[PDB]
C-alpha cells in the first residue's frame, strides 16, 4: 500500500522537537524534500539509521534538499533523542493521530502501531520521485536516497 | 469518567520497559496495587512525580504493596528513562492500541492522547479503593497514596 512514485506527497503539519509546527508544502519551490519514516526512538536500527544520516548530513540538508525523520513517538521523546544523539534535522511526531501521516503514505504498520522503513524523496512541486518501504527488521541503504535526490538538483 | 471507588478495576496486560508481560490480575490475594497513570516520559511535571516515587519506593513496593507506572509510551521510551532515572519499579507501555487501558479506567485525555494523571489502589480482592485524577498540569499529592495503601495492609 506504499504510495509510489508520481503520486502527491499528502501533506502533513507535525510538530518537532521543539514543538515547532513542520508543513511540507512549506518547501515547496524551494527544496526536494527527504522523508525518513522509522518505527521507534532508541532502538538499535533506527539510531543506526538516524545516526548515519547525521554523519552524512551535508548530502541531505543543503541549499538543494531537506530531510524530515518521522515517527510516531511525541516531541519530548523526540527531544531527548535528538539532543543525546547529536541530531539537528528535524524529528516530527506522528502521535496523534497515532500513525495518521504513516498511513496516508502507506507505510503504517497496523498491527505493532509503527511505521516502517519508509523513504520517499519529493521534489519541488510536492511529486514523489523515490519511494520504498522496508519492514522493522531491515536496514536501508541510503545510497538510493542521495542518488534520488541529485537527479533533482 | 473516572472510575470510582467500588467498582471493579478492570483487567490488563501491558509490557514493561524490559518487555516483559505484566498483567493486573497476578496481583490478586497477594499485593494491592497502585496505579499511577501519567502523561509522558520525559516531561518535567512526570519525571518529579516519579522521582518521588522513586525516592520513597519502599513504601510503595513491598510486601503489602506493588507499584506500576502507566503511560502512552512503548518499552523503548520507557527502558532510556528508567535507566537515566534510576527507576527500578514497572513502567507499562499503554501504546497500541493506544491509551486504551487509560480510556478503560476513565483517565485518558481524547485532545491530547495521553493519560491524565489519574491514580488507583486496587485492593487483594480486585476493587478500586482509592481513585483520582488530575490535569496534567497539576501535581499530584503522594501523602493519599501512601495513607491509602496503609488503609489496607
Amino acid at each position: 500500500s506504499m504510495l509510489n512514485v508520481g503520486a502527491t506527497a499528502p501533506d502533513f503539519t507535525l510538530r518537532d522537537q521543539n514543538q515547532q509546527l513542520v508543513t511540507l508544502r512549506g518547501y515547496r519551490g524551494a527544496k526536494n524534500v527527504l522523508l525518513v519514516f522509522h518505527p521507534l526512538a532508541f532502538t538499535g536500527i533506527c539510531q543506526g539509521e538516524l545516526d548515519q544520516l547525521r554523519d552524512h548530513l551535508p548530502e541531505f540538508e543543503n541549499d538543494d534538499s531537506a530531510a524530515l525523520a518521522i515517527s510516531v513517538g511525541p516531541p519530548p521523546t523526540h527531544k531527548i533523542w535528538a539532543t543525546q544523539s547529536g541530531f539537528t534535522f528535524p524529528l516530527l511526531s506522528d502521535f496523534w493521530p497515532h500513525g495518521a501521516v504513516s498511513q496516508a503514505y502507506g507505510v503504517f504498520n497496523e498491527q505493532a502501531g509503527i511505521a516502517n522503513r519508509g523513504t520517499f524523496v519529493v521534489d519541488r512541486s510536492g511529486i514523489i520521485r523515490f519511494a520504498e518501504m522496508k519492514q522493522p527488521g531491515e536496514v536501508r541503504d541510503q545510497r538510493l536516497w542521495t542518488d534520488a535526490l541529485a537527479a533533482l538538483t
